[PDB]
């Protein structure tokens, strides 16, 4: 297998706790070969489109914010006001990221370069 | 220039603290567009080269606990000692992640393996 041992050990147990294999492959790409860390993700990432936030943005805040759950959830909502406004992804991420999810900032950036 | 007006913004900004280009395009590229992140990044990997520690194995460190700088420091000691034990790095990043820097289980799994 194209995997390591730590890997087959991940995906044996998370499977076993009730996950498909293609959700566990998918959270161990994301969050890494720990299984602490694959269930968080799996958990928090379900939360969160079940709160209905589109799950591509639940996964570029998981990615953005693994440290603060609090500010993951702050550039979660900003980028999904930022994206309803018409503002391109790519953009959005870049504002909050430089100006620490800065809501008057990041939008003042984001308009200088609107059009 | 290929950079997004925040990176241009970024490397202006910390250049203008003393560092020199290259140092701050490599923190930025590991770090990412931020001036904090950015300064802390380039102010560990200093502290943590002139504690004696080997510059890849701190490049390793930084990258793989970005949220504790003790499991970061933990992380660290370890991947150092295993790897002057003759271990090979790509074995030791993975045992440490799995076992959450326990040595012992660390150990015992590289021993297995070897
Ligand atoms: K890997
Ligand atoms: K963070
Ligand atoms: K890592
Ligand atoms: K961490
Ligand atoms: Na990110």
């Amino acid at each position: 297998s194209h995997m390591s041992p730590s890997e087959r050990q991940c995906v044996e147990t998370v499977v076993n706790m009730g996950y498909s294999y293609e959700c566990v492959l998918r959270a161990m790409k994301a969050a890494g070969a720990n299984i602490e860390q694959i269930l968080d993700y799996l958990f928090a990432h379900g939360q969160l489109c079940e709160k209905g936030f589109d799950p591509l943005l639940v996964e570029e805040a998981l990615e953005m914010h693994q440290c603060s759950e609090e500010k993951m959830m702050e550039f979660l909502q900003l980028m999904s006001k930022f994206k309803e406004m018409g503002f391109e992804l790519k953009d959005i991420k870049e504002v909050l990221l430089l100006h620490n999810n800065d809501q008057d900032n990041a939008l003042e950036d984001l308009m200088a370069r609107a059009g």
